[PDB]
């Protein structure tokens, strides 16, 4: 495929220091993963960046989804359009540690990835969701069996994830 410049961590997990928006625009993957919240309000972090790249179409679609179906559950997901970034967007809700949500639900969140053969994704529950990114990467590797291409924006965090990997 057209994923380029990734470091192989395991048989099926790959990582790159890259902006996931820029990577999606270049590769046009079948699935890009959004780091969503249960209301699909794409205000900040990865979600805010992906939605802005779609010129707010992701938010309009999401609002219709919530009006029809109600909120997601922490650990859950839904598949919506990828707009100009991808065929599909898999919106996955990891726990937000700043809200007291149970970190054990991060494993449930990553299990959603197993329904898709290839994904471009961020580290779930990192950044503004408050979890330790080294832990998130460990759960990813121990849970996901399909092909995942992880994009980590912060170069200092990228170097720490690679250098500390077991």
């Amino acid at each position: 495929n057209s994923f380029s410049g990734y470091l192989k961590l395991t048989d099926n997990v790959y990582i790159k220091n890259a902006d996931i928006v820029e990577e999606a625009k270049k590769v046009k993957p079948t699935v890009v993963v959004n780091a969503a919240n249960v209301y699909l309000k794409h205000g900040g972090g990865v979600a805010g960046a992906l939605n802005k790249a779609t010129n707010n179409a992701m938010q309009v679609e999401s609002d219709d989804y919530i009006a029809t179906n109600g909120p997601l559950k922490v650990g859950g997901s839904c598949v919506l359009s990828g707009h100009n970034l991808a065929k599909h967007c898999l919106h996955v809700v990891g726990p937000n540690v700043n809200k007291g949500e149970d970190i054990q639900l991060l494993k449930s969140a990553y299990e959603n990835f197993n329904q898709h053969e290839v994904l471009l994704a961020p580290l779930l529950s990192a950044g503004i969701f408050g979890a330790d990114p080294i832990h998130s990467l460990r759960v990813c590797v121990d849970t996901v069996r399909t092909n995942v291409y992880l994009a980590v924006f912060d170069k200092n965090l990228y170097d720490k994830l690679v250098s500390s990997f077991l």
